């Protein structure tokens, strides 16, 4: 069990009930892959380093989790098949909250 | 004028009026070096990658600024002389809010 | 045209002619998406933050490129369909060589 | 004992015997603070995110070390008092060589 930071970029044009739904799917994918969610931050819109789906902005979500390292790559895969997930990046936690 | 992210780690044991005071000194140092403050986040306590002043935790503050690049190193210097500033790290902004 | 760093992790178990072949496909994908390759570094084996394809190590390649930002996401996609590419991560260059 | 990456930026205008001397002082400071040096890379000149000592470039050195975490901040301090060291940044190693 290792602590990771999961950085999710979502489609910037979702309304609030679409946004809450994507968040619920992300939490169930987290729980189903063995993750203990310790911190969630809703960061909001930011301009991307390069456009994704011809969109130069994205809605950012960050999570601090503790999960089995052998499951991380399958979780990142699962999260990437939702059409509204523009980018997933999981890094090892260096300075945990 | 370039956009930067300023990451400040403060002494974790300050009370709220000590904390508000350090924040005011940081804002005046920012304005005095030509910075336009666009975003401020108070992140809270986190465990450091290595202890500083035998303290393994720090109180984190993040700022998104736009300022003259020729002033950045003098600003980082100025911020580092307050006794309660444990660490200053300025990076170029990649995905601005 | 913006400068980016492309971080490629390859299968750690390739022999030298397999490795040179993957490198040639990566260069033609780079040229075909409008990239000017300015620097290439062959970093070697490193232990991954989490295992990918049940492999806890990967062979690292880094590139400093200048390319049209509107093409970056399609290039990352293209590079990810080679079976031996375990991970692609493109970030904006902050301190270019 | 924890594994760290030490990023040193030196004055870009040193000749080769000045450079070899700074490198020797850095290795003795490393050994004297309990560090096991596992990897050293001489990266060369890069343009800085912001100028330091009115210099917009620096000569980069990277080290992968294993050392006691309680000594890291004193080592960073020691390395920063050499006039030719423009910047020291120590981060926890995530994907070690």
């Amino acid at each position: 069990m290792r602590r990771y930071e999961v950085n999710i970029v979502l489609n910037p044009n979702l309304d609030q009930s679409q946004l809450a739904l994507e968040k619920e799917i992300i939490q169930r994918a987290l729980e189903n892959y063995g993750a203990r969610v310790e911190k969630v931050e809703e960061l909001g819109l930011r301009r991307l380093a390069y456009p994704i789906a011809k969109d130069p902005q994205g809605y950012f979500l960050w999570y601090q989790v503790e999960m089995p390292e052998d499951r991380v790559n399958d979780l990142a895969r699962e999260l990437r098949i939702r059409d509204n997930v523009r980018r997933v990046m999981v890094v090892k936690s260096q300075e945990p909250f």
